[PDB]
């Protein structure tokens, strides 16, 4: 079973603002994911610290950013929380009606594209890079769900059965035929470094074969 949603109108509102929108910087998109991996993260390890066992399912806590310049994808790993089908469902568990409507009014007073995440909607600004965006997520309390959208108006969400997660969230964009350059390592280390560079987890870079 593929199910398909709608996105409630807010949502759909910002998605098309950030595809249609003329806006230059788009590179702050991979901070805003870094900073929503680094917030599962701080979840699973605020669990842990009452109940230990909320690790039997991967103790590690790091993110992993993975260039594919074969598929023409950039994937942003994490070993966070993960999020129920209901989250998924749920606008990936964030407030975005009313995060939505705030960021219009900070828009309005002055706000840039890039202030996004102040919001808690900074996840769709995956949408200034890729043409469809595949969260693939686990959670302690839940089966590994796969969720994807290429705008539109409509997003799907299916049980996955792909190689199993232990725990955490993966963002596999697949990203627009002129924005390659997020493949690029040297391209990724520049904006790792000048945006995220105090995040207190593990960031690996992976490498691809030549
Ligand atoms: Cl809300
Ligand atoms: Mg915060």
């Amino acid at each position: 079973e593929v199910e398909t949603f709608a996105f409630q109108a807010e949502i759909a509102q910002l998605m098309s603002l950030i595809i249609n929108t003329f806006y230059s910087n788009k590179e702050i998109f991979l901070r805003e994911l870094i900073s929503n991996s680094s917030d599962a993260l701080d979840k699973i390890r605020y669990e842990s610290l009452t109940d230990p066992s909320k690790l039997d399912s991967g103790k590690e806590l790091h993110i992993n950013l993975i260039p594919n310049k074969q598929d023409r994808t950039l994937t942003i790993v994490d070993t966070g929380i993960g999020m129920t089908k209901a989250d998924l469902i749920n606008n990936l568990g964030t407030i975005a009606a009313s995060g939505t409507k705030a960021f219009m009014e900070a828009l309005q007073a002055g706000a840039d594209i890039s202030m996004i995440g102040q919001f808690g909607v900074g996840f769709y600004s995956a949408y200034l890079v890729a043409e469809k965006v595949t969260v693939i997520t686990k959670h302690n309390d839940d089966e590994q769900y796969a969720w994807e959208s290429s705008a539109g108006g409509s997003f799907t969400v299916r049980t996955d059965t792909g190689e199993p997660m232990g725990r955490g969230t993966k963002v596999i964009l697949h990203l627009k035929e002129d924005q390659t350059e997020y493949l690029e390592e040297r391209r990724i280390k520049e904006i790792v470094k000048k945006h995220s560079q105090f995040i207190g987890y593990p960031i690996t870079l992976f490498v691809e074969k030549e």
